């Protein structure tokens, strides 16, 4: 019911360089993660950052504010998918430092093309349409970048939703390894 | 409120080959108009039909169904505008029989480009966007045709909402004359 | 609960050359009045038509389809105000054939400038605000025409709502005389 | 629920020169009443008309149109109150042909000053508050007239809601007598 | 307001063997059409029946009740698209009698695949998924059949919406010719 | 928009012994069907009746009204599935006179177990549960009867939804044959 | 109303290694449980952790994020069901450290197959159907693992909802023993 | 309005081993109670815990989490009723430590059978109905046990709501005595 | 905009042994009052307690929690009515320690009988109606006891709402005196 | 759930002279940003201030509160866009200290003219249209100032929505450069 | 998602005698400003206080509670408009200490007459209209006083909304100077 008030469980883990990305990606929650990554880089630009991800996706622009932050800060951002990472969630997971992107045994990944909609004069309709297509292109290219797949396989694999088990995500190049380490 | 139960005032006028297009154009009010047209035709393939227009516009697909009917039938469909004839209302107005298109002293005419919208994957967004642009083109061609304005002239003029007074609709070629005839 | 049936009180009265203008002027009720006039002209182009008015105003363009119809048909159109005639109602009342416009003893007349509104890009806001100023001028003129008042007096008098008693509407020139006829 | 059909109960009573005013006085219901009255006169300029009133009152201009019509036609309009005659209801009841104004034994009549309201710029508020003030005076003038009460006495009596039994109404002058005729 | 009465306009045209399919296809509007068809077969099993179509589609099973009736009855059912004809509506248009499937000059046609959905246990989801798939093959074979296009050409082409102009439909083989027959 | 009048489309067909079951089955629409069946039997006990079914199913109690009336009247009741006959709709389809139960080419039939639900004290929950279980068995017994399937079969096959094409239905004994007779 | 202000009652029990799973499983609450588990593992990697479960189930993805964490952390996680543990709650209950899974005497457990629902194109329906089915298999497999039951047994037993008392849960293998230790 | 800020009057009393059960029972408030009891046990396993009860009852699975905790902890849980203890509340009241259960002079108790409900397929209805019947028996058994009443006696007496005054509740064995101790 | 924070105005007053019962009595606000009293008694078993009351009353069981506690605790509980003490509010006031029950000068007290309302089967309607009659009896005896009036007198006096001024309340025995001590 | 509570992540960054502008610009978030800027200045007048921007746009007046404050304080305010800067967002981005305006590699920028609306008398509509136009002018000028494009170029480019990638914004003079700085 | 926690930015600024006025004026935000003013005066009755104004206006009565407090306290209140100051917002800006009222360069100011609206009896309507007028006279009197304009000038200027750019506000006498101080 409350952020565990032992000092706030989330603040407790942040000092262990752990950041959670959960639920719908949107401007405010995205801003909150940018702030956290900034403060950790401030604490120490050499130590890795661990970003946990459980997300059905969300607003792209907001996801990109997180994306650019990850690439720009000095510390390596290791991504860990628990539960799911769909659409923009799956993009941010493959955005982690190569070699440091993981999936948990039973997590699921889902990738797809962008969604949008506009209403107005046809002229305006053409402008907003040309825009979403550019964004799709940029996104498709970045995905091919982080996964190793061609631009064509990606464009083909994102036309309609596509699911991946954890192993399939590894073979796909979305993620590097699977974290099992039991006990 | 409903028909002036003398028969119904509107029914009384149909026997004089008179028809009315009032309010928002849409499938049902449209089919109704088409019915009176095929009907008046079956009754007499040579006498004129008179279609009065007072509309703010409506569904393009619904308006073209009327358009094509006007064109297809033998009787000349004389067009008269009272109150207003905006958007698709202005389209059907100028689509009347040549020399038989009229405007009342204080009617307000207005033209513009297609309105539309959509929501979905960018791949489907492109499909519907490209579609409305084709409609924009077809319509532009038809306007140029009935008005005698160059295609580009039409394009330049319908990019943003354009109003014409009765004296102006005539100089523009949207209608042939103004019915003043006092008393 | 419904129209009185002697043969529909309204059609029955229409045979006496009587038409009623009641409540909100809007497209459909405006159209019903137009068909009726048309009809009464076809019946007898020489005999006067009587239009009772009890309305608070309405959609200008709708009222204009009626204005133009009155001016255009052969038979003079006499106007009688009962209850009230405000905004478009007052206008249509003063638009009756010269010498055939009346106010019942306790009618209440009201004149004012047009009301309108828009939302959108400033370029569009400017297009629409321009149109609305044209109409206001058209209306100021027509009204100066029928009342015999000066265009400036009209403007001056219509910037803010102005109420007139039946004996004031006669003096202002809005109406020819006051019918009383007791019994 | 629906009208009883021997030939529509009301129409049937209309030929007998009987007319009903029930419920809220509002424009459309009022026009229907005017229509019927004009019809009866057009059928017989000399025979009396019967107007039953069971109403809580309503829109003043709507009722005033009925009032002017009553005073205007050749045939006297006899008024009979059943249930209640409140506000505009009481007004039109007292407005019937002197000598032919009735209350039924358990009728209830109530009189009060006009109610209304505005919203806007203070200059505007002033113009409307002055208009309703005029109508209040007019209404009092007319009531003093019909009841034979002094205008000052009327004014005083109408500030707050005042209830009148059928007998108290006859004594006040609002009505001529109680209709009784049993068996 | 009402269907134009010169004895109910739609009834009049019905006797001239004309039926209208307008707006959304759902059970009851479908039942109405099936009935008028059966009625005309009965009336004269040899003459042509004319089905005008202006629709975006709707419920499949309901469209099928109309499809199977057209096929069964003796008289040839000619189809004429006016306005639009998308999804089920396009299917029905191409279902008409060969050599008798028409398109108006500016009519717009759009073909696509079946839409649907479920909520429940996974076992139940499997069942409804399998069903919708079979209805897909079925619908493709039937369209293949009517157009002359191959099954695959039909599959490929309908996987996502596909709009077609009148000449394009006449060349895809949805419609046979275009009714220009001007005036 | 309205029931077509050659003399009411559905009446016109009633006289030729055709009756339609369209939409969700519920008391009132069921009542209308019962009334029509009674009417026809009362017109000629020896002529067959035709019941066209296109329904998703509905209230069991109400469908059973139609079912019992089918078995009781003297005329054989021939059932024709068009569109779909799902649940209680399929039930009533198979209840037609043996040898006169038909599926149109693309008709979709669907069979299943009953649905229900209660809220309240456990004692009453027990009562109501027990009742639907009784109705389940009865419905199974009867379906077995009309189809020729073993009770165990019918039980097995109906715990979860089951779809059937016209030919599978025939095969199943739910229907006798498929109607195709073209032209 | 609020928590126990004595420095937050729950943080207090957290410091004794106790975590509560209460209500519907969903992303955010599930994230809070993951935080606490890591925090506890940090505090001490070999001491046991106690997860109290009182839940009706919920979103699978959110629950699986919990599953993977329990398995990944070094500490053994003992699970205790108080109240209920239905669907995913039960799935997480059995997921506890073998020998350390408990049920309070009157807790109820319930297991069932996955629920779900999509809306869309048939091509997208098959994709979502394939995925949900894959999920079912993985889920039965894992359950058979912790219960010691055969995969066909579980498939058989989860087709429809199955309830179990504490004793039946122990004897079934979802939990090891019942906790009672009265006093 | 707020939690009495003298360190929260509730937290304060908690140090006097005082817990309060108030309002409707459900998962979260129930969890708050479990937490408090566990903390108190730990705080001192041989000291008595006082649980006040003013509740109309609520969710059974939730109330049972409390019941099983009361039995488990080493400290005796004394139950005290104020206001009311209805259904599950009364159940929990009688579950207090023998010799340690009370009612205030004007407290009112009420017992009744379980309430429940379902919607769905008959097969499921039976599964869900069979389970509420089992929980009811289980409930009747624990009640007989704490009251000393016979199973059959509880069964009969709980069929419909049965109210008990404090004096009556002592006699029924639901509670041990009545707290009065004035001043 | 919050409790005045000089240390939380209410907590601070609690130190002066002052407690407030404001507005609607309901389970939660009542519990808060109980906790306060038990706290104070615990702090000093001997000194008076002051319960200010400004209530229109509320739920009976809720107020009874409070009453029974007032009588239980050793400390006397002086009551002071400010604003109003209606229904249950008036009850709690008269229940204060004899001699220590006060009313402020312009306080209003209102006494009445219980209000209730049930929905269901006749047998249940009876079990419930009977219970409310008992509570009414129990309440009347208690009020009689505290006021010194006869049981029969309170019974007469409370059938319909009874308002009493502060001087009237003192005469009735509801309150002992009126606090005024100004300066 | 809460802004990461390690002294609040945002306040922590605030002492590092960072300020975030996220989501819709509106009076209140605007004010918050004005206070932070004035605070930073008071802290140290010559140290740069960093303002992150991720906004879809918003209220002009609100945004100008920020703009005017930025220019007015002594410290330079460097601007950084993450996610997007559309309309007023974009405008405030280019309003940053010359040489100190940046874009992350994947940000999107969009520029356009003012949106607005009014409803009222024609005299007030003009008043309001004039004002919005004045604002369009003023903003177009400031836009030219900061970017280095001609006034005419800005106008030609803001008439309809115009999107720009990060490098495109660099070449347009809206931002000085792109940040990428990896590791 | 919470006020800037560096000790609460506003209080931080409050120690610097900075008070903010943002959004619609109403009783509570105004009471807050008054309190901040009283407090600051307490601290030092000689020093200046700074009131930042960004407002569309609001409740007059709330505004005057602020206006009167400003004239009353010992310290000078300098007013600084940012964004906008319309109606009551503008009135309070011109009320600052003569010589200490400023506009940021792009501040937009708006002046107009009072707004209002009553509902009720004509007698009351007049009481309320005469009141809004006195307030209007008083607001104009005070406006002239502060700006240095004549009463008659202010009246002419406030009969309809009048916008002022920062420079015009200065030229008009509403504000003393513009603030620009850069860097």
């Amino acid at each position: 019911s409350r952020g565990e008030r032992s000092f706030d469980i989330y603040s407790r883990l942040l000092k262990e360089r752990v950041i959670f990305l959960t639920g719908q990606v949107e401007d405010h929650m995205a801003n909150l993660i940018v702030a956290q990554m900034l403060f950790l880089e401030a604490e120490n630009p050499e130590k890795d950052i661990y970003l946990y991800i459980n997300s059905p996706g969300g607003v792209i622009t907001a996801g990109m504010s997180i994306y650019d932050t990850m690439q720009f800060i000095k510390p390596d951002v290791s991504t860990i998918c628990m539960g799911q990472a769909a659409s923009m969630g799956a993009f941010l997971l493959t955005a982690g430092a190569k070699g440091k992107r993981f999936c948990l045994p039973n997590s699921r990944v889902m990738i797809h093309q962008p969604l949008g909609g506009y209403q107005g004069q046809a002229t305006d309709i053409e402008i907003h349409a040309r825009e979403i297509l550019k964004v799709k292109g940029r996104m498709n290219e970045l995905m091919a970048l982080h996964t190793g797949q061609s631009l064509e396989q990606i464009e083909r694999d994102t036309e309609r939703d596509r699911f991946l088990s954890a192993p399939e995500a590894v073979e796909y190049g979305l993620v590097d390894s699977i974290l099992t380490h039991r006990n």
